[PDB]
């Protein structure tokens, strides 16, 4: 198992993310540039008036039901230490409002994790079957948050030309890794996912551009590979499905 | 002395900034929202497209003579420390590029301070004629990144309709920072006459030349105690009424 890169994020995670290779001779993948934020190319007018915030005026840590931000999620959906509720819908996620900066409260309210950035030891890794994946280097506990889906905002119009269609993720609007993407980028499919994305608003509540995060769907165990299900629409124009599920709906 | 507040930017900074009052019966300033980056309210069309950013190409940690970024800024003006290199121009300082997300570099390079944010400790109290004032609680060594001005970003013609021009900072299509509404410590800052911090325009994230960030540095050792002060300049004396009350033996606005 050769380590390819020590980091293919290059510090800009709070925690390195190696690439290894144990199957065969492929170089660490560098036709992209890693950026652990979403990028724009052409102009995308997301609203960023900061007086168009709903926001809450808490003077706790944001854990009543008198939170604004709360009441727009339906109800905070995050436990003490991040982690989704047994009561979150998996099969049909709500919307989350994340405190932001509009809001009275303190920057370590309850009602903040996905603004705080990716925080499990992840690793880019050569698959003997799907190219690469990304897998868990430790336990996660269900109902965390993984990472975030990251690339180049674009609209449906600029998705439509482009040649490769592999790396897009619907918001009409599309998140494009293919040219700048984060570790999200690698992550493979599977029939029955351990992750589920989840549309996240927090320092703009532009309806139109929600953040994509990855919530685990059950315990993660260490060395277990990352997968999401990637719909009915990939599909529909890629379809054989790999992913070893005895459940596989698309192999 | 009151304590008026543990930290009047409730926990958005590395550090918190205590406000106290050891003057009057003032409580914490509440008339503004604390915002720790710059805002908008009507819509600022801000250059984001990630293929026109310059960049560099480095293979070390961007303290070469090759660094582009560096270039840009002339050279890179930062030592080892985040300091201001001793050649640094106060009087007429650069425009500074910093390495941004396009670059080849990684995120622990040299030409990276302003972006990593307020580190040294501050303080708001209140002063004795002045009313709010920053403070430093420590040694602050020359050349150092104090605090960046942060506010609103608006242009000229709305920032010429406000009834409130005390709290703007001019950029150099002219846009403005105005702190009154929102803003940071900055905000609190008073004019001194031969200021012990200094404005330098900075580039991160974006490289859209309307829109230059205020970063303030230290022009000398400040020690624990001091006030913070920087020249609001020229414009800002002209318009202001009431004269300079910063006590220095050669203040020009007395
Ligand atoms: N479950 C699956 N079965 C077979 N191939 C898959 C798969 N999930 C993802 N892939 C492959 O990976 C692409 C999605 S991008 C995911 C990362 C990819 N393995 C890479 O090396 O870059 C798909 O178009 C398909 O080629
Ligand atoms: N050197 C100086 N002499 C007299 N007044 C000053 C001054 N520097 C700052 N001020 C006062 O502060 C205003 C700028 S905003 C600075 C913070 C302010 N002290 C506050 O309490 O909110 C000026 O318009 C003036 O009213
Ligand atoms: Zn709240
Ligand atoms: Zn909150
Ligand atoms: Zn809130
Ligand atoms: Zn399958
Ligand atoms: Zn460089
Ligand atoms: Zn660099
Ligand atoms: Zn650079
Ligand atoms: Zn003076």
């Amino acid at each position: 198992e050769r380590i390819v890169s020590r980091d293919i994020a290059r510090g800009y995670e709070r925690i390195p993310i190696p690439c290894v290779n144990a199957v065969d001779s492929e170089p660490c993948p560098s036709n992209y540039k890693y950026v652990s934020q979403n990028c724009v190319t052409s102009p995308m007018n997301i609203d960023r008036n900061i007086t168009h915030l709903q926001y809450c005026v808490c003077i706790d840590d944001c854990s009543s039901s008198n939170c604004m931000c709360g009441q727009l999620s339906m109800r905070c959906w995050y436990d003490k230490d991040g982690r989704l509720l047994p009561e979150f819908n998996m099969a049909e996620p709500p919307l989350i409002f994340e405190c932001n900066h509009a809001c009275s409260c303190w920057r370590n309210c309850r009602n903040r994790v996905v603004q705080n950035g990716l925080r499990a030891r992840l690793q880019l890794y050569r698959t003997r079957d799907m190219g690469w994946g990304v897998r868990s280097l430790q336990d996660i506990p269900p109902g965390t948050f993984v990472c975030e889906y990251v690339g180049e905002l674009i609209s449906d119009s600029e998705a439509d030309v482009r040649e490769e269609d592999s790396y897009l993720f619907d918001l009409v609007y599309c998140i494009d890794a293919r040219f700048y993407g984060n570790v999200s980028r690698f992550i493979n499919h599977h029939c029955e996912p351990n992750l589920v994305p989840v549309r996240v608003f927090m320092a703009h509540q532009d309806l139109r551009f929600p953040r994509i995060a990855f919530f685990s769907t059950r315990l993660i165990e260490a060395g277990e590979q990352l997968g999401f299900d990637y719909g009915e629409r990939f599909w529909d124009i890629k379809g054989s499905c790999r992913c070893g599920s005895p459940k596989c709906r698309h192999s």
